[PDB]
């Protein structure tokens, strides 16, 4: 969904989708938290000057991703 351009109207939506996804490691399943933390990981990593994200990757999953022991 989020790596490519579409005629997905906005991004916000996929913003509120990725960002559910903070219960993995609530609930206790730490693959799927590790494979959601690579693709906040990879999507921060082709951005160098850029909002190729949308600025709420920034806020929470960056931040609770500097903690994931």
């Amino acid at each position: 969904w989020i790596f490519n351009t579409e005629i997905f109207p906005t991004v916000k939506e996929k913003a509120a989708i990725l960002t559910k996804m903070l219960a993995f490691e609530i609930r206790g399943e730490p693959s799927l938290s590790k494979l959601f933390y690579e693709i906040v990981l990879k999507l921060f990593d082709q951005e160098h000057f850029n909002n190729t994200e949308i600025t709420v990757r920034m806020e929470q999953p960056f931040l609770v991703g500097t903690r994931v022991e």
